[PDB]
């Protein structure tokens, strides 16, 4: 079975590239499909991955991801922020 995208606006590592999740998947995610989400150690400062399949049509977001805000335009993605040690 199929997932529905979980977030609406992401970058992701898909088999080794950085791509837009709600670009390279406009119309969903197929089973076993695997993407890496960037999260923030924000006492280090640096950016982590954790990765996130998609398991019999659903696809469960790790918990440390945020959303990105067009809004906070102060604020790093975790994605653009160096990646931890």
């Amino acid at each position: 079975g199929s997932c529905k995208l979980p977030v609406k606006k992401a970058t992701v590592v898909y088999q080794g590239e950085r791509v837009k999740i709600q670009e390279k998947f406009k119309n969903g995610m197929l089973h076993g499909d695997k993407v890496s989400f960037f999260c923030k150690n924000k006492e280090k400062k640096c950016s982590y991955t954790e990765d996130a399949q998609c398991i019999d049509g659903t696809i469960e977001v790790p918990k440390c991801f945020k959303e990105h805000s067009s809004l906070a335009f102060w604020k790093t993605d975790a994605s653009d922020v160096k990646p931890c040690a």
